[PDB]
């Protein structure tokens, strides 16, 4: 009964711009930043009878990967050194322009960012945005994790990445790509005549 | 790697419905019909840089189903009796009102139809219309079956059921159901920005 | 269930007259020619509600056996040495009365022909013209191989055979009968009243 | 040597029509009747060269089902009940209209019909009619049974089987569909030529 | 028997120059383009009467091999991210100078290209385009792999490659080497006297 | 890695005239006559940037086959007996038109030839001629023959039989095919562009 099995696991992905301008600031300093996740930025709209580009009622995002392709050239100069973390609650450090020291640097879940030329990734399982005001989750377990209605235009966020760069006399560009490993089920695609 | 195969199995379905005029005529004759199968009903357009409702590149029709409901009540009279015969190379018997005869019934692969009020179908691999002049097709083998293009709209006829219902002095009328069992293959949804 | 088995295999044969008409060069030559096969000549039409000789609606040919069978005497002179090579797809060397060498020797299917009192046969799997343009074939595999509608007068070519026979001082006649191994399936007998 | 076997069992039908015209008889009465089967009604003349439809010399048949399908609805009254019996030396019981008594029902081989909205059905070996004035036939074995010479429209009738429906005060018309299971034996095509 | 087994296996290469031209755009975009392969390019013609290059009749690509071999030196900035993906039904995504967004970064088959001084490859075995109205292509299976006539100039395209490169401030220009692994079939060498 | 062997394996093949004159000579006399290998006249000339029909760069000959084809018809008279001898040093007995004697009736490697209507033929391992004055070659031995260029028309003479026909009071002809199983080494094929 492979085609009444409603399962569908996919890879979806986005490519996105990220600067940080240049300083003139001696001393180390770091520039704050952070990430969510939206299901909105990976599937566009679809057409007519089927309001969404993939025909499946529910999804849970399985895993998310974040890559950092850095623009800069192996011969760029001031290098530095910085660090990323798990956010699961949504509570990121506030986004600040030259912080005197590298907040993440503590984390449990920090891994170290090596700048500007070089490649850095985060792999992990994101938390959906379910009350902003208690920012529960689900401990990691496949089995028993909640299932998301796919909506059109209003899904809710799925939080998960903090970013601290050192600022550099140089800018440092990068190419961000974001990929979720979504678990698609129910099939739903309607199919009007004509 | 379940995220990057692209292998998707699924059922989809249309129902349309099928009707056989009462005729006066007194001695048996039969009405002789055709269907071929294609995509194009059971897949609606898609919508922006996603021409298909479902975002895959190749599929292949591994199954059909024709489901026979009929309308007539049980308690109908005058019933009948004719034959549901597959057809592999797009050359059926030519539609006809009244045959004096059967067409079907001697045919390898005819099933019987019991009429008026009786449920019946058959469950196959279709094949697709290739080149209409040498009708040439593929033995059943899973794992050599031919891969074809999804289209928006000048998808390939896939043919398959030839049918002869025995007349009859009341309307004879149902309600046809084909289901396609297709395997998608090839992720390749478009996410353009904004 | 033999009586719904809807798979029958025959052996069909025809035979054709082929004269090389003596020539009076001297140093050696080669009248090059060629055979294709088509259903055709072995299937005479049907009659009444049944268009073919064989009530059945596909086929497939396993394999063809080409005899050539000599009429000259053993005693005929100036005897002379050929080829004849298996041509899958359809391109053969043009026909020529006197090319000055055996343009078949080579081929790697090639087997010699000894003339002109000698008998000598080809059997293998030929391969029907699906398009001239491209002129691709299947490998050899039973389970594989493509079924073909069977035609009244329609049929498609099957392709295989090209022969260079040495030219010689006196006139060398052959009897040729070719012999197709068809396997025909799907039994569709019309059966209409009176 | 699939190619040189000779045999091929195939199945051959034919549907007709039968009434039993209302009665206003009071007391049970029933209406005998009877069916020879002959393979003229299945096989339709050839054409050319080939004077019959299936290009076979020789064939016996194996097997014979005769299947009677009720027209009635299945909310008729007065129904009744009657007789099938096999008859293997071609004497049947005189066609009668509404003898007093079913005159089958004793017959060893007789099977109960039930009327008027019922299926029912006889498989067994019919016997051709080889001496009408012995009437002799063979014990039931398929290794020593009777070879017929295929005809074009002499054929021999096989004979098999006698009824007797009960009479009603409503009509009872059924669709007759005979079914024979042939062995048919040593191809004969013959190939003319253009 | 090693003389008579006319199958030869072997390796044809070619390079060429490709180049995308420097943008001053802001926000990422990509250059899309494509690959098709054909012997064409592979094997020049021959001479006398042997037409082609390579004495056979029949061949058949059982893999491609495309490289990118970046002309850009190791110190180059603008670093960008683009995708390759493996296209068998002739079905590439319009060719384009600037889209908004990597149009192959979701295919199944999609792997990720760095720029601009980085190699890349990719390895697979391509599928003739048999009917570009169909485009149906064979399931990978070495056996049953159709085999295609060598010709002379009228070869078949042999599709596969599809590629989203992002653009720069610099021109990225590469040198593409596409390598065929060709397997031929049927020495038919021909050798005219003198 | 089969793509990467250099080694290819084939057969060569070209046939001529040969006759001998009948002489009126009485007594017993020979036809003394020799023959020598060269791949030029089985190789023709390629085209454009590759030279030669086969893209090779080295070769050497395995094995040679000649065979004597009669043209006389088995009615003939006169009947005498020859003798054919393998030459691997280049020294042949002087042709001669009557010699008293059969020159190769003792040779270690004689064969006795039947005519004028017997087929005959040798096969051997040919040598070389590289050096005419001092004629040496290697003894049979697969792994350490020497290996050859393979050129367009300067290639060197292999060596190998000689011949002693009885003379006849009729004309002896024959059609002599003298086939090469040469091994080709180093895949070379040039491709230019355009």
């Amino acid at each position: 009964h492979p085609f009444t099995n409603g399962i569908f696991n996919t890879r979806l992905s986005r490519t996105f711009g990220y600067t940080i301008k240049r300083t003139t600031v001696k001393t180390p300093s770091w520039a704050v930043d952070m990430m969510r996740f939206n299901i909105n930025d990976f599937l566009p709209p679809g057409g007519g009878s089927n309001p969404r580009s993939v025909p499946f009622e529910y999804y849970r995002i399985r895993k998310v990967k974040v890559e950092f392709w850095p623009c800069s050239p192996i011969t760029q100069g001031d290098r530095g050194v910085g660090s990323s973390a798990v956010i699961l609650d949504d509570n990121f450090v506030t986004k600040a322009t030259a912080l005197t020291y590298d907040p993440y640097v503590n984390y449990s879940s920090r891994h170290t960012i090596t700048q500007p030329f070089s490649y850095h990734s985060r792999y992990f399982t994101p938390k959906p945005v379910l009350d902003s005001t208690i920012d529960y989750f689900q401990p990691n377990n496949k089995r028993n994790q909640l299932w998301l209605r796919l909506q059109t235009a209003g899904n809710v966020d799925h939080v998960g990445l903090g970013t601290a760069f050192e600022n550099s006399i140089y800018d440092q560009e990068y190419n961000i790509r974001v990929t979720m490993y979504v678990q698609f089920r129910e099939f739903n695609l309607k199919d009007p005549p004509l």
